[PDB]
């Protein structure tokens, strides 16, 4: 069992040229017009500009974001699971129908299955079970087999990724574990390629560069070009709350566990170089998904977690700058992996992250009954449907629910819609009603709130407003919410 | 004020007009610059990906190219028409800042819109379908827009349906406007202009057959015009799935579904924006192969696309069978994974709907039929939550023991702790000897019946670590995926 935390050989220091560097270093590569295959998606990811979050906190500088979410895996992790994988191939070690394993937040994980997938390997991932469960459809998608560790367990200790990877290795012929945490070709992705392209799109021209942190491998191998070939740069470091990467040590004293995933750590990676790190700076859970959610509703960038610590960072760090000075952010990862949690916002609130005194108009707060409504006739799922148009017609309703002989409501019915099918051939007025049964709604109390029915219609077309028994007081859609709302505009 | 959708086409385009006589205002691709001054300039310029397995598992003796759309920001190829549908509107001075746009839509479109509007500072309503995913509406609900949803089956025709609805909205609304998606010459003008620019360049101008499903239409019909322009001899195959009319002949329309679960294609009207007479030939598409393929796709090419990419080359696989070697076939995947996490990608939900046979566990090794009790378990030493810590590493350890489930006094299993994780944990430092258990416990876990068959517990630790053995209470044995390996291993040998 190797350490992942053991310290590290490399004799690298500032200053030292490049030539003297024992490691096979890679140029990047222009696109070609066809693609052979999707890992050659992977680099060359957009620098967006951000024009409101900033300005919304005061800064002066241009704030700048390296996009990494549009590698073909989708995340940051792409990058080196290629690299790290291409350098094995070099080595001889990694043979054609062999097995890796791998310990990971899961992207990483992700970049490996799907280069697996491409190039014909076993996979096999080892994440904690906080992990979301959106990376395991994906990576359970891309044919990789599935380990779970516990959370909080220790790094030290046998039940944690890192250790049961490793033992899973111990059992498994012909089988590599690849290592992010202490392999160089993750650094060295970076250093070759990332901060190639960063240097590039910026010209050269480059005030300071905020990165979360969680391998290291990102900060490590950026920063140490940048240093190299702009040495100006000052050099963020983002650590969550509960880890312990940041420095000084004093401020990690703490919480233990945290819900944003893929950066932070209990023990300090071999690839990681916190000498290149200027500042550090600490992130909590609420800050990162607020301001996640912040990049997507006012920058458009579909962005995970730790891209939200990242700026939440950045607003504070890049007060020092000034104008004409310019911030990069790192956007590690995209909003898939996380589209049942913070994005959501039943989890944010199960959570704790949003409080509901959730900025809304002055109809929120009102009760249903003030809406006008008036109980409609129902009809049995069994009656036909030129009868349905005949009574409807005569009392003058358009519509109608349909509800059981037991009084259960199995749906709703229009006039128009009828009216089309027939005019259309799709159905016959001797034919039963269930053929063209609006199947689907949901039900309200006379004392639900507004603001409820507008989250409601955003599922449902139908609010039925219901007593507990076949009672519908009255049936609400959008538009009658719009018209009561438009109506109390009027005065 | 209520205009149709399916209102016949004025245009007075045809094949061999110059492109001097049209009256559009067309819009040529620009280079993009280093730094992007917002989301929306990462619009085009999408990925040609070569397909290396599925079409020779399939016996195509062609080169399979993929236009893979998806890398656009908004994750579909309707952030094209989207932009441009916008900017033009923005050029004919109707679109005023500030003003509420309305948009009928499968989401994709309406993702692409509530996304510029973000940017722009447009009020954004969308409305759609209540067929369609909640993921779409997620992440409409992130991006700000207003959303709206009708029933799945209503016609077109119907007050009801989403462009009825839609209208219907406007009507009501002071400053709104409908962009019109199925109407608008910007969408497909968009495809015409830019999409079909870049697979001519991407393909050397050399082309042989183009593959694309259909909604709008305007994807097909961008392409299509502008390569019957360009590249004559090259074949446009649409898709349609079934349940839908937009097909020709008319024979191959009859059927006795009318919903289907793939989302963004298809319709019981055919839209303004198609344009039938340039599509050479149709192919009927159903859910079960789109999305086998589209799982496909994702498992052998690696591409993270939706159903409606997996209708499109599972009718690749068919119609490209007449071409062969150094001719080209490219196909049309118009959108992400992203939307459909917890649909087709998702296993429980495959079977749910009834697409996956459970029996096609055919697939799975020799141990997946064995019954848990197999394992070889031994029934652990259970501990109280309440119970210390080095009071515990002496009794695992008299006992020989490595773990032990922690059990309440009322029986409950609160979760599980190792002597392993405790010695670490001491010293480091992070916990005392006399401290409590609980400090320290293992919460996650997951419960079998000892008649349980080893895959099911395969797929329990793809979620968990710990899988308890338990009776109906009581815990006979602790399972982890290296207790599984071991075994399988053993008895391999
Ligand atoms: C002049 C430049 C450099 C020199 C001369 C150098 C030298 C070395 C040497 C000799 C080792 C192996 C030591 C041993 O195992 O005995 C090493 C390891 C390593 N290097 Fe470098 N290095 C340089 C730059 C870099 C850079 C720029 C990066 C990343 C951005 C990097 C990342 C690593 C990593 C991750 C290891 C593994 C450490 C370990 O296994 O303990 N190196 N380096
Ligand atoms: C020489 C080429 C073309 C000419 C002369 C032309 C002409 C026209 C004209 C005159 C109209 C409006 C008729 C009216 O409102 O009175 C029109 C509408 C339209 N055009 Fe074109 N067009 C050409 C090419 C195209 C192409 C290449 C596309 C898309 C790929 C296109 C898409 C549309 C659409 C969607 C409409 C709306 C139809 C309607 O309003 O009912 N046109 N075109
Ligand atoms: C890995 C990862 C990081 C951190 O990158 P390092 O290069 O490991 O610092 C941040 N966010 C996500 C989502 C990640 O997967
Ligand atoms: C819109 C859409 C299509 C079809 O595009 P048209 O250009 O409308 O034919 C296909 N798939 C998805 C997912 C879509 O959103």
């Amino acid at each position: 069992w190797i350490r992942p935390d053991a310290p590290s050989r490399c004799t690298w220091q500032l200053g030292r040229p490049a030539s003297e560097s024992p490691h096979h270093h890679t140029a990047p590569a222009k696109s070609p017009k066809i693609l052979p295959d999707i890992l050659k998606k992977i680099g060359d990811t957009p620098m967006v500009r951000i024009n409101k979050i900033g300005k919304k906190f005061g800064l002066k500088c241009e704030l700048l974001a390296k996009c990494e979410f549009f590698n073909a895996g989708g995340s940051v992790k792409d990058r080196i699971s290629l690299r790290m994988i291409e350098d094995a191939e070099r080595d001889g070690t990694l043979k054609p129908g062999d097995t890796i394993i791998e310990p990971t937040s899961g992207n990483t994980g992700i970049g490996l299955a799907l280069a697996a997938a491409v190039r014909g390997y076993r996979c096999i991932i080892v994440m904690p079970e906080k992990m979301s469960s959106e990376k395991v459809d994906v990576l359970r998608a891309l044919g990789a087999e599935i380990v779970r560790t516990p959370t909080n367990a220790r790094f030290d200790s046998p039940e944690s990724h890192v250790g049961v990877a490793w033992r899973l290795k111990n059992e498994i012929p012909n089988s590599h574990i690849l290592d992010q945490y202490r392999n160089a070709s993750n650094p060295l992705a970076h250093y070759d390629t990332t901060a190639d392209e960063i240097l590039q799109q910026c010209d050269g021209k480059l005030d300071m560069l905020v990165a979360s942190v969680g391998t290291g491998g990102t900060i490590t191998g950026i920063a140490r070009k940048l240093k190299e070939k702009c040495p100006g740069c000052r050099i963020i470091g983002v650590d969550p709350e509960g880890s312990i990467l940041a420095e000084p040590e004093e401020l990690n004293q703490t919480q233990t566990t945290y819900e944003v995933e893929g950066i932070g750590y209990d023990f300090i990676p071999t690839v990681l170089d916190r000498t290149v790190v200027d500042k550090w700076f600490k992130s909590n859970d609420e800050e990162a998904f607020t301001f996640a959610r912040m990049l997507i509703a006012q920058e458009g960038l579909l962005c995970g977690g730790s891209a939200g610590s990242t700026v939440a960072v950045a607003v504070k760090a890049a007060q020092e700058l000034q104008e004409g000075q310019r911030c990069v952010v790192i956007l590690p990862d995209s909003v898939r992996n996380y589209m049942t949690k913070f994005l959501s916002d039943r989890w944010m609130l199960q959570k704790g992250f949003l409080k509901e005194e959730l900025k809304k108009p002055w109809w929120w707060h009102l009760r249903v009954q003030e809406l006008g409504l008036s109980a409609p006739l129902t009809v049995l799922p069994t009656i036909t449907c030129g009868h349905t148009i005949e009574i409807l017609r005569e009392k003058g309703f358009n519509q109608a629910p349909v509800v059981d002989e037991a009084g259960v409501i199995l749906g709703m019915v229009t006039l128009g819609n009828m009216l089309s099918s027939l005019l259309a051939g799709k159905v016959q007025p001797s034919d039963q009603v269930g053929k063209v049964i609006y199947k689907q709604f949901k039900q309200i109390r006379l004392t639900d709130t507004l603001g409820r029915l507008s989250h409601i219609l955003e599922m449902d077309h139908f609010a039925l407003v219901v007593h507990e028994r076949q009672m519908v007081f009255g049936v609400v859609t959008a538009i009658d919410l719009l018209n009561f709302v438009a109506a109390q505009e009027r005065d």
